[PDB]
């Protein structure tokens, strides 16, 4: 399985405005299915006003710059025909300020005011999130407070009620029905006010569905496994990251000891990406980096355990330092030629690191056989043709400093990974080690 | 008559997606007509993939991220019910790379071929445009080059071709028979080679046609009026530049010469502006000005015969250093309330110069007498009671440095009007007028 994570305004456009939708997406399937994706995880596509689109205003309709539901409807069952899954991000932690739903709760309806959050006269006012430590109760003028973590226009569902329970399986069901193989839960973590009770509602929740289920949920071990059990994929961003930091510092330790920790014997896949929407690009990781840098993340990613993502772009070495609270600086337009202007290209406002005659067009790195595309193009076709790698076990052969080597197997295969983060060769098993590259044997 | 233009996609969003939308529109005719506006001017709503859209690769479709035909149409019956006229902008002077007709022009289609200007061996390549004095000539792959006055992707279409003036003329037709009142004309002077045969063109192509048709023609207050006899009003650039430049200095004598020169006694409509697209917003003029002097301008252009128009939220004081390639940001969404969360609210992309609880949007500066919106709702209120003005003579009473006074009138009409230009209070026949101050009687 391979994943591929779509932002799909700036992806391909289907109806000729610059705009990214649902149509476009349909005719990337030739692409898509040439650099070997199982699934794609489309950021949200539901009705919201931010160009993002986490605070859902309606889970029943979708933004209609993407295009309608019929239109929607025609493009899972295009993935669908050529082996391609449809993996949607479901923000369902909270709901948008504009939501029906919080619109009743405010002018009082006692129905959907128990459908939030609200301070009680024992409610810690001065509460902060972890992170950003900032506030997560906000004020209305008519005395009240609300819940909100991710801010005051992201209010809090109350998963307390199992009237919201109900609402949102009823949801689920809903997209399921419609042909969507699976969710990406935004904020798994957060469901409950308690660990132990959050685990519950998940075991509930997801019981009697099938499909693809991914989740971030930091409790960086034995919770991350007993919510994993019941998800079946967890984002990895400890190794995601570390493969980033040890090609960056040029130094195993981290690598090693996040794959000990977050990739060994699990019980549930975990998921393993370039980069997301919430960070940098892996091609500006700590001030950016050079190409056979970029690549060789891209080759230690494809030759791990579980499951590889890569973040649309990332493919191409295409470039965002992530920034706030402008944060479409990382959702620049997917670049599909030089000139950037052909049938599906997508040009909504102009590139923020990604310009045009940048040499970094699909196009143009078709052609040169140097290029990261041409690059991924290789270690994906390679993953694609070793599914038993999704979860094989792992045995390390050499832990140094500068390279490391392991072993990959199973019941019926065993493959030998070296991966050189340095510069000059080195001799193992026979085998020549170059610099900053990759060996499968 | 007011005029208003609009950046359709940051004006209103009527479907919940946080996009500017033909819906939304029509559910801002409330606003427009408390504003006091009589027609507005929508900025390019045909297909193209730029977020402007000046480059149409089809006329005969709507930007998809807009809205359907369906939807347009109820547009266009809605403002009319409520007295206002829709003038659309009509780029008809070139069409996209990616339009169909020049795809075949590009195949050597012999019929297509001719509806754009190919080089010559007696043309100059190397020819500039006036303005940033840049190439009309762009050069292809194999040695042929094709005339573009915006650039190697606004191909210039050719009305040397009486196809091509066909072509257009039915265009025109089939807008008007939907109900549009007017097109704005861009690079209206270059429609032929020769100014005499560009006044020529015009003069047959409107000839049997009604509407209002808006123009900018720089041959500098010259063949400037026989262009304005044929399109009946003019875009005048000259004046609404001269306005804000006096003010800055506080010094009247560029306004009155400039009055002379683009106001008084012409046989059609000036229209004088705050600003538009391609330039910083009024408030950002020359590093930009205080809350005293932009209500000014206002006054200023309130109070001068012709036609006022007012760019999209410069009736709140909006930010904007215009700049390129990413002219986007003289774009910014307009803000109808500080948090920017209320249905009806554009957010495409973070604002680039008026980012949430600034002080500016509708909502907020709507219950303070004392706002740049109270200001102009004032002046669209005079103005709506007086429309004797548009054609309206004015005679200078009085010429200081400092002030100015001069006196509007017609064969039953009369007003004086005192503007005061600096900071200090100045005073004419027992009359002062505090600093930035504008009077009527
Ligand atoms: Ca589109
Ligand atoms: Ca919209």
């Amino acid at each position: 399985m391979i994943g591929y994570q779509i932002y799909v305004r700036s992806f391909r456009d289907g109806n000729l405005d610059g705009v990214g939708d649902f149509r476009g997406l349909k005719n990337a399937v030739s692409y898509l299915k040439e650099l070997g994706i199982d699934f794609v995880w489309l950021m949200p596509v539901f009705s919201s006003i931010s160009f993002h689109g986490y605070d859902v205003v309606d889970f029943y309709s979708f933004k209609a710059e993407y295009g309608s539901e019929r239109e929607f409807k025609e493009m899972i069952e295009a993935f669908h025909d050529s082996g391609i899954k449809v993996v949607l991000d479901l923000p369902i932690h909270h709901t948008g300020f504009l939501h029906t739903w919080f619109q009743k709760a405010l002018k009082g309806d006692p129905h959907y005011r128990d459908y939030y959050v609200w301070a009680n006269k024992e409610t810690d006012l001065d509460e902060r999130r972890e992170w950003d430590g900032e506030k997560i109760w906000h004020p209305l003028e008519d005395g009240r407070f609300y819940r909100g973590l991710f801010g005051p226009f992201s209010p809090d569902l109350n998963y307390d009620n199992p009237q919201v329970f109900d609402e949102m399986k009823r949801l689920v069901l809903h997209l399921l029905d419609m042909g969507v193989d699976g969710f990406r839960f935004d904020a798994a973590k957060h469901m409950r006010d308690t660990i132990e009770q959050n685990v519950r509602f998940w075991k509930y929740f997801l019981s009697d569905l099938k499909g693809i289920f991914l989740a971030e949920i930091w409790a960086e071990a034995r919770m991350v496994d007993e919510h994993g059990r019941i998800f079946g994929y967890m984002l990895n961003f400890d190794t995601s990251h570390c493969i980033k930091e040890a090609v960056w510092k040029e130094n195993t330790r981290v690598l090693i000891e996040s794959i000990e920790r977050a990739v060994i014997a699990k019980d549930y896949l975990p998921v393993n990406f370039t980069s997301n929407h919430d960070m940098s690009r892996l091609a500006s990781f700590e001030g950016g980096f050079s190409k056979e840098k970029i690549k060789l993340s891209i080759s230690i990613l494809f030759t791990l355990p579980g499951v590889p993502l890569v973040f649309y772009g990332d493919e191409l070495g295409m470039k965002g330092v992530y920034q706030k609270p402008n944060t479409e600086v990382v959702l620049d337009p997917f670049p599909w030629n030089e000139s950037m202007c052909v049938e599906g290209q997508t040009f909504w406002k102009w590139p923020a690191y990604n310009g045009p005659f940048s040499g970094i067009s699909v196009e143009y790195q078709k052609r040169d056989p140097d290029s990261i595309l041409s690059h991924t193009l290789g270690w994906t076709r390679f993953r694609k043709e070793n599914q038993w790698i999704d979860r094989a076990k792992l045995e390390f052969l050499c832990k140094e400093d500068k390279f490391l080597v392991y072993r990959l197997y199973d019941d019926q295969h065993s493959l030998k990974v070296f991966h050189n983060l340095s510069g000059e060769e080195v001799v193992f098993e026979g085998v020549k080690m170059k610099p900053y590259k990759t060996e499968v044997v």
